[PDB]
C-alpha cells in the first residue's frame, strides 16, 4: 500500500478503494468540474490541515496547529491554552490577524507550459526549476489578468515528480480565520512527552476556526462587517461511531517525503540531517530540561516544538537501522536500472552516478549547513535578535525616522521573544566546526574571550537584548550607536552571513543533484505508470486511504485499533504536568456520563489508528469514514511508522486519529457549549 496521490490521480485508485468498501464515487471526492470533498479540505497557517463541517463555515482542526494563536489570546485571566476556551455567539469569536487559511478553487497540469518558461533563462541557475517562489512568479503569464487581480486569490505552482511534471493550484486566500473553541491543554496536548508519537494514544488534538467571508462571500482582510463563509461543500459528522476494518480516508497537505531516494541519498539523509539533529536537539533537550526547578513543562512551545523533531528524527534513525531501508531503497533503484539496460538505456544509469557524486562532493558543506542550522539557528534564540533599520542608521536627526526606526526594533524584539543553552549549543557546535568555517561573529568572540562560553556571555552581558527589563530600560533613554554594535544583533548578522554563504557555494553540487534526480525518477516514471505512481509530498492536496487496525509492535503484545477514556485515567498523575486530569472530566468518567457518544460496550472513545499514509503537514486532516462522512481528525503517526518517509511499512505504520465523538463529547458534556453541537449536526 502507500502513496499519497494526487487528486487528479483518483480515477486509477477509485477502483480498489470501493473494493475495500468505499461508497463514493470518485468524483465526491474530486470534480474538476464543479463540487466535490476537495472543497472542504483546506489548508492552515501554511502548516496544517483542516476541514469545513458546517454552511457557516466552522473550522476543525488540531490543537497543536492552533497552539499559537490560543497563546496569543491567553493571559492571566484569560489562560485558554489552561482551561481552553469556548466562544458561544459569532461575536465572541476572536480574531487573528496574520492567519491565513487556503482553500483549492482548482487544479490544472501546466507542465508544458512551465518548462518552456523554464527554458529561456539567461546562464539559468539550475535550482529554478523546483524553487516555487520562482515557479509561481510565473502564475500570472499562464493566466494573465485574473492573476494578480482577485486579491483573495492566490496561484502556487510546483514540481512534481522531481520536477517532470508542474501542477498549479488557484487558492482562495481568507485572511480573517476567527478562533471559535479549543479544549484545556491537559486535553489537548494530554502525554505532550512520553505519548508522542506513541500508539496507544489519548489526546484531544483538536480545537475549532470558522473562516469569514464579506457580504459577497469572498476572501477577506479583517472587517468588523464580514460574516461566516458560506462553503461550497462541507463535510458531514457522523458519530455513530467506527470499528475495526471499516474504510478511512484521509486528505490534506502533507509536506514532505522521500520515496524516490537511492541508497546513497538514504545514507547521507541519516548521517548528516538526521544524526546532526539528534545531537544538537539532544544538547538542547537535556539543558532545557534540568533547568528543572519549577514552571509548567507544559507550556514550554520552544522546548516543545524541539522534542517533537528530536523524535521524529530518533524514530527515523530507529527504522533505518531496523527497517533495512538503505537495502529497500537499493533494491527498488536496481530495478529501474535493470529495467533501463533490458531497455537499452544510459540515462537512469549516469543519474545515480551522478547522484552519488554530488553527494560525496557536498559532505562538508551540507554537514555545515546542518549545524548552522540545528545548532544556532533553531537552538539559539539569539540569531532572531534585532536589527536597527536604515532610519536608525542615517536619520536618527529626523525624529520621525527616529520612533519609526524604534518602533521597528519593539517590533523586532516583540517577535524575539536561556544563558546557559546558548552555552551549550555554541560550545558543541563550536567543537564540531573548524574555526576558520564558522561565522566571522563567533570565531571572533572565541578568539578575544577564548571560550564559546564567555562568548555567549560577553552578549548577555552587554546586549540589550538580553532580557525584556533590561531593553525596556534602554527604551527610556534610547542611544543611536549601542543600538548599532550589539554584540547580538551582530550575533544574529554574522549566523545569518555566513547561512547564505554556505547556500550559495553549495549550489555547485544541489544543482547537479536535482537534475540528475529529476531524469532517475522520469526513469521510474516510464517503468511505471504516472496514473499509479503516486509523487513525493510537496505541501499540496492529496488523498489516501486504508482502513481502521491496529498493529502488533512486538512478539506477544497487540495493540488494538481504538482508544478509550480508560486509558486516561489509567494514566493519571497529579505529580507529572504532562498526565494532570481535568476534574469535571474526570467526574464525567466515574459518572459515565458518555450521552450518544460512547462505544457500544459502554466505554468512552478518544482515539484510533488506521493504515493511511499521512506525515508532517498532515496534521488536521479529516478522516472520512465509507460514504464521506467525518469520523475523525488526524493528528499523529506512531513510532513505527515515522520511517514511511521513505518508505511506507503496511503492518507496523498508523496513523493516529481523533476520535471524532471524543471531540463532540468534550464540546458537549465537558464545556457545555451545545451552540456548536447544534452547527455541527452529528448525525446517528
Amino acid at each position: 500500500d502507500g502513496g499519497m496521490w494526487l487528486m487528479q490521480q483518483i480515477n486509477g485508485q477509485v477502483a480498489r478503494m470501493k473494493s475495500l468498501g468505499m461508497q463514493l464515487e470518485a468524483a465526491d471526492i474530486y470534480n474538476p468540474n464543479g463540487s466535490s470533498l476537495k472543497d472542504a479540505v483546506v489548508m492552515f497557517d501554511g502548516g496544517c490541515t483542516g476541514v469545513l463541517v458546517s454552511n457557516q463555515g466552522l473550522l476543525l482542526t488540531n490543537h497543536h496547529c492552533g497552539y499559537d494563536q490560543i497563546q496569543k489570546h491567553s493571559s492571566v485571566q484569560h489562560n485558554y491554552l489552561k482551561d481552553g476556551f469556548w466562544s458561544y455567539s459569532l461575536a465572541e469569536e476572536l480574531v487573528n490577524p496574520g492567519l491565513e487559511v487556503e482553500i483549492v478553487d482548482e487544479i490544472t497540469d501546466v507542465t508544458a507550459a512551465v518548462k518552456k518558461e523554464l527554458e529561456r533563462i539567461k546562464k539559468p541557475s539550475g535550482l529554478e526549476f523546483l524553487s516555487p517562489r520562482y515557479l509561481s512568479s510565473l502564475a500570472p503569464e499562464i493566466v494573465g489578468k485574473k492573476a494578480a487581480s482577485r486579491p483573495g486569490y492566490r496561484y502556487e505552482i510546483k514540481a512534481f515528480y522531481g520536477g517532470n511534471r508542474y501542477y498549479m493550484f488557484t487558492k482562495k486566500v481568507f485572511r480573517d480565520v476567527r478562533l471559535v473553541a479549543a479544549p484545556p491543554s491537559s486535553i489537548g496536548k494530554f502525554g505532550s512527552d512520553t505519548d508522542n508519537w506513541a500508539w496507544p494514544r489519548h489526546t484531544g488534538d483538536f480545537s475549532i476556526f470558522r473562516l469569514y467571508a464579506d457580504k459577497n462571500g469572498n476572501p477577506a482582510e479583517y472587517s468588523k462587517d464580514n460574516v461566516p463563509y458560506r462553503p461550497k461543500r462541507w463535510v458531514k459528522v457522523n458519530a455513530q461511531g467506527v470499528k475495526e476494518g471499516d474504510f478511512a480516508l484521509i486528505m490534506g497537505y502533507p509536506g514532505t517525503t522521500y520515496k524516490f531516494f537511492t541508497a546513497d541519498e538514504v545514507t547521507e539523509w541519516s548521517e548528516i540531517d538526521n544524526n546532526i539533529r539528534i545531537e544538537m536537539r539532544g544538547i538542547l533537550q537535556d539543558v532545557m530540561l534540568r533547568e528543572m526547578l519549577a514552571i509548567n513543562i507544559m507550556y514550554a512551545a520552544k522546548y516543545a516544538s524541539s522534542q517533537n523533531g528530536y523524535k521524529r528524527a530518533q524514530g527515523a534513525n530507529w527504522a533505518i537501522r531496523r527497517r533495512s531501508l538503505r537495502e529497500i531503497k537499493l533494491a527498488q533503484q536496481q530495478e529501474v536500472l535493470a529495467w533501463a539496460k533490458q531497455k537499452g538505456i544510459a540515462t537512469t544509469e549516469e543519474a545515480v552516478r551522478a547522484i552519488s557524486k554530488a553527494i560525496e562532493g557536498r559532505q562538508d558543506l551540507r554537514m555545515r549547513q546542518r549545524y548552522l542550522l540545528e545548532g544556532i539557528l533553531m537552538g539559539i534564540e539569539m540569531s532572531n535578535a534585532p536589527a536597527a533599520d536604515s532610519d536608525i542608521a542615517d536619520h536618527w536627526d529626523d525624529p520621525a525616522r527616529r520612533e519609526a526606526g524604534l518602533q521597528s526594533i519593539r517590533k523586532q524584539f516583540e517577535a524575539f521573544f536561556k544563558d546557559q543553552l546558548a552555552i551549550a549549543l555554541l560550545t558543541r557546535y563550536a567543537e564540531r566546526i573548524p574555526a576558520e568555517k564558522q561565522p566571522i561573529s563567533i570565531r571572533e568572540g572565541i578568539a578575544e574571550y577564548g571560550s564559546a562560553k564567555a562568548y555567549v556571555e560577553m552578549i548577555f552581558d552587554k546586549s540589550i537584548y538580553a532580557s525584556r527589563e533590561r531593553f525596556e530600560e534602554f527604551m527610556k533613554n534610547p542611544d543611536r550607536d549601542r543600538l548599532l554594535r550589539d554584540p547580538m544583533s551582530r550575533f544574529a548578522a554574522s549566523v545569518a552571513y555566513e547561512h547564505q554563504k554556505l547556500a550559495k557555494e553549495v549550489a555547485a553540487f544541489d544543482a547537479p543533484l536535482a537534475a540528475a534526480q529529476r531524469s532517475y525518477v522520469a526513469s521510474v516514471l516510464d517503468m511505471k505508470g504516472q496514473p499509479n505512481l503516486a509523487p513525493d509530498a510537496n505541501l499540496t492536496l492529496r488523498f489516501t486511504y486504508g482502513e481502521i487496525k491496529g498493529y502488533q509492535p512486538r512478539d506477544v503484545v497487540t495493540y488494538g485499533a481504538k482508544s478509550t477514556l480508560e486509558g486516561v485515567m489509567e494514566k493519571e498523575d497529579p505529580n507529572n504536568w504532562e498526565y494532570v486530569v481535568d476534574p469535571k472530566l474526570k467526574a464525567l468518567y466515574e459518572a459515565k456520563n458518555y450521552g450518544r457518544y460512547a462505544n457500544s460496550d459502554g466505554s468512552m472513545p478518544v482515539n484510533f489508528c488506521a493504515t493511511t499514509h499521512t506525515t508532517g503537514g498532515n496534521a488536521g486532516s479529516p478522516v472520512m469514514n465509507a460514504r464521506g462522512e467525518l469520523i475523525g481528525l488526524n493528528f499523529d503517526r506512531n513510532w513505527e511508522g515515522v520511517g514511511g518517509d521513505i518508505e511506507y511499512l503496511p503492518n507496523y505504520q498508523r496513523s493516529i486519529i481523533l476520535d471524532i465523538r471524543y471531540l463532540l463529547f468534550i464540546i458537549d458534556k465537558f464545556a457545555g457549549c451545545q451552540r456548536l453541537i447544534d452547527e455541527i449536526q452529528p448525525q446517528f
